């Protein structure tokens, strides 16, 4: 029963509580206890950038960032899961303590900074996993590559994890790598898509496969920013986009504690601006590539305000670490 | 434990389970015995309509729609109580069943058309009463008085309750009384006010009270007609809104069981309506008369996006239903 296994591991430091309950999940993989995390959930099959998901749901990026917990988290009942962000060259990310909970906003805050073990690394945990549903493979600089030749970057990983990914997710949006933002604006941005479009269209005909790509994109746009990226998005063919990572914004959680942490905020406290921009961009793409939404979603009703916006999946983190598995079972028997 | 409490409550249907509830409310109200639902909340007073809110938290109108229960509600930690609607003569509302549960969607359908016992009733319930916070008094027409004199049955009740109400709340919305949502369209609306307006000096004069006077309006308005409304409060002069009642609405709830029953929707499936609507209700009046914000508040988060949108005040129902006291101990604690 969650709650109370929330109150235990809520005992421990947030970034604690996940090597906790990661250490577990990678010691019941293919054991008669990957039945202890198994779930049974109904099937809701969805078309989405050539992919057939099992289900609307999918578990956001930055829980499994070198993907070795593929199976355990697939045995919950996601319709697809996203691994990283993963970069090519293995780094640390920011100083511990770099996570922090909100409990009564049921939001959190991190700077992680892209901790993560490389690109050759997951490509490794990846071949070894047996997951049926969509795997989507996040990707982004390493802290070191200047910004103006990010695309360098992305461009290397994609040719290491073509023959694997079931799509491959673009990250230019955390706030956690200076200057990584910058890359969704302008002519950076117009010079990474064309770079990362011609990059698949290589990879297309070595592979003799179609791997869709999808950007995810910051809560943090302005309304110009946000239809430019949207023109930038349609004109250069991306096969879809990821509404939103995690926001600068604090002015739903002022006088909580850890309210003053720098970094990204997510949970709760990012529902309601998760889906003004899902609304938006909708408008703007008027059903040109698809909207993968996330942000804050805790709830059936949540979900379903996403899609109502405009999207056609979703994704959860924050609300599974506040109301756990089931909320899994929840969103995809209702949604 | 309230989840486990919920779990029985909910084996009853709903307004059974109303009423077991309230039979409970009514044994111990204004006694030592409601020691059993006390909860102890800070103090975070709020300067709204004039009087003194010992907090922003109010239950909104419905619960108590008699006025039994006032001093065993206050106690569980409510920093306003509004009872009714009421009716100047009684009236039994319409047939049963006519309270449906969506426990996924956490909101509830309504369609009582304000089954009461009469204003005369309540207002001897309220003599016996002790209540610390303010008290409001929502007020109705008969199901039989003609939508043209309508407002004699405003003017009635106005007279009776006047010396006992902290404020007066005009219920012009519920969508179970037919033709009532049309007191709030153009020129009967302008009529209503400036009947209500001038009986408000009156009874000020005749009881020496300042006692201010709230609409409460639906969430299923257009953008001219809620600028219309918002335009006509300002300049008849009324002291507040309340925004909003219960929607005709089904997008987020459809395939759910019950979601096809007439009648009102409320909880969670309202939330981001009845945010939207305050929002644009604020960017209207422009701070010339104060928002009372309520509409699927199932959290300390969702009432503070409804003070972020504009309101002053929030209320809950249907949280208070699916969550139950611990809500009330949240919003006022961090709000
Ligand atoms: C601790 C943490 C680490 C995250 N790491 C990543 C990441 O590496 N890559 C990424 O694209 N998003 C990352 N995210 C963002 C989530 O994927 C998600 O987009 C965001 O938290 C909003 O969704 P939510 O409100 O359901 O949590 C991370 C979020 C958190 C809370
Ligand atoms: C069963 C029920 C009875 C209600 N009775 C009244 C009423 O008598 N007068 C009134 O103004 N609103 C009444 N309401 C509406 C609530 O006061 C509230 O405005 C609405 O439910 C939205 O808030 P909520 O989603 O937190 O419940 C009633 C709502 C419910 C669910
Ligand atoms: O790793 C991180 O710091 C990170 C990445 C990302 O995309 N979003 C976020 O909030 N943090
Ligand atoms: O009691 C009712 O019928 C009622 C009144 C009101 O204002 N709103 C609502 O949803 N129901």
């Amino acid at each position: 029963y969650y709650p109370f296994v929330r109150k235990a591991l809520f005992q421990l430091d947030p970034e604690r509580a996940h090597e906790f309950t990661f250490q577990q999940l990678r010691r019941i993989t293919g054991t008669p206890f990957e039945a202890l995390v198994r779930q049974k959930v109904p099937a809701k099959p969805v078309n989405c950038m050539g992919l057939t998901f099992k289900n609307p749901l999918g578990l956001a990026a930055g829980l499994d960032k070198d993907g070795e917990c593929i199976d355990a988290l697939g045995a919950m009942g996601f319709g697809s899961i996203e691994i990283g962000t993963v970069t090519p060259r293995p780094q640390p990310g920011n100083d511990k303590p770099r996570l922090f909970r909100l409990v009564d906003a049921e939001g959190l805050i991190n700077r992680m900074g892209f901790n993560n073990l490389g690109v050759d690394n997951l490509v490794e945990n990846v071949k070894k996993a047996h997951y049926d549903g969509v795997l989507g493979i996040n990707i982004g600089k390493n802290k070191d590559t200047p910004v103006e030749q990010g695309k360098d970057d992305y461009l290397i990983c994609m040719e290491k994890i073509y023959a694997y990914a079931g799509y491959i997710a673009i990250n230019i949006s955390s706030p956690n790598t200076p200057g990584l933002r910058t890359l969704q604006y302008g002519e950076a941005l117009d010079d990474l898509l064309t770079a990362i479009k011609n990059k698949q269209n290589d990879l297309q005909a070595m592979h003799h496969k179609y791997v869709p790509i999808a950007v995810k994109i910051a809560p943090d746009l302005s309304e110009e920013e946000l239809i430019q990226v949207a023109d930038s998005l349609v004109r250069h063919n991306i096969d879809g986009v990821i509404a939103t990572n995690t926001t600068l914004d604090r002015s739903l959680v002022q006088g909580m504690k850890n309210c003053d942490q720098t970094g990204g905020l997510s949970g709760r406290p990012l529902q309601l601006k998760s889906t003004e921009i899902i609304r938006r961009l909708s408008l703007e793409l008027n059903g040109r590539l698809p909207i993968i939404g996330v942000g804050g979603i805790d709830s059936v009703i949540a979900a379903r305000e996403k899609i109502a916006a405009g999207a056609s999946l979703v994704q959860i983190y924050s609300g599974f670490i506040f109301k756990g598995p089931p909320l899994i079972k929840e969103i995809v028997t209702h949604i």
